[PDB]
């Protein structure tokens, strides 16, 4: 086994607080915010060797992203931005990096108590989303 293992499993979304400014200074569209703050997703992590998957499920859409620690790869997100990530493990926190068009932004995974807590940080805004076990 590895650390990486609290992490694995298949968590739901209990909370989310500040998402749709944290959206906005990302430079995401009204409608797409709309749509996207309505969702409800499902976080499923796996680990096969060092691959690393993180797949986001809702009725909506769902997306998936594969990668190795400290590697950076290509992602297109949910809200169709095309960036280069690199993720890595710092004291038990995965950092996820994005960067596109000039801009970056980091989304921190940690595992606190029963939940898993996603904190995504844009310029001064900070949004909370709280998933648990499913
Ligand atoms: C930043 C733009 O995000 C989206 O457009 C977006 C989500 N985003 C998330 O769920 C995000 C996170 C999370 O809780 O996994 C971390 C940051 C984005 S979830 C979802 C969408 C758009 C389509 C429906 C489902």
């Amino acid at each position: 086994s590895h650390m990486c293992d609290a992490f694995v499993g298949t968590w739901k979304l209990v909370s989310s607080e500040n998402f749709d400014d944290y959206m906005k200074e990302v430079g995401v569209g009204f409608a797409t915010r709309k749509v996207a703050g309505m969702a409800k997703p499902n976080m499923i992590i796996s680990v096969n060797g060092d691959v690393i998957t993180i797949k986001s499920e809702s009725t909506f859409k769902n997306t998936e992203i594969s990668f190795i620690l400290g590697q950076e790869f290509d992602e297109v997100t949910a809200d169709d931005r095309k960036v280069k990530s690199t993720i890595t493990l710092d004291g038990g926190v995965l950092v996820h990096v994005q960067k596109w068009d000039g801009k970056s932004t980091t989304i921190k995974r940690k595992r606190e108590d029963d939940k898993l807590v996603v904190e995504c940080v844009m310029k001064g805004v900070t949004s909370t989303r709280v998933y648990e076990r499913a």
